[PDB]
């Protein structure tokens, strides 16, 4: 059954007002037994966010489709609270998929 296999079923990271645009939050990785190249994508239908994050629901992160590197794409502010939760797909050239869960906590700061 040649198909992508994510290394982990859950990836997590914390962001705060101390972070800057471009920070690498985590690196998603799936293996494929036949060496078929993997594309990584956020499933925007799975994106669930704290009400305070509604404005940055679509812009908070970028996922590089080839590297699996998730980057912070906004400057967190003192008015941003709670969690982002979403699913990421790994798709091989034949269209076979795996899924993994991602949680990003907005960490309390002074
Ligand atoms: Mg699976």
């Amino acid at each position: 059954d040649p198909r992508p296999v994510f290394v982990r079923e859950l990836y997590t990271a914390g962001i705060s007002t101390a972070d800057s645009i471009g920070r690498e939050l985590l690196r998603l990785h799936a293996t494929q037994s036949e060496g078929s190249a993997i594309t990584y994508a956020i499933d925007w239908d799975t994106m669930v966010v704290d009400p305070s994050l509604e404005a940055v629901r679509q812009s908070a992160f970028v996922l590089n489709a080839q590297t699996g590197v998730l980057t912070l794409n906004i400057q967190p502010t003192a008015t941003m609270h709670g969690l982002f939760k979403f699913e990421v797909t790994a798709t091989d050239t034949a269209g076979a998929q795996d899924r993994t869960d991602v949680t990003v906590y907005v960490v309390s700061s002074q």
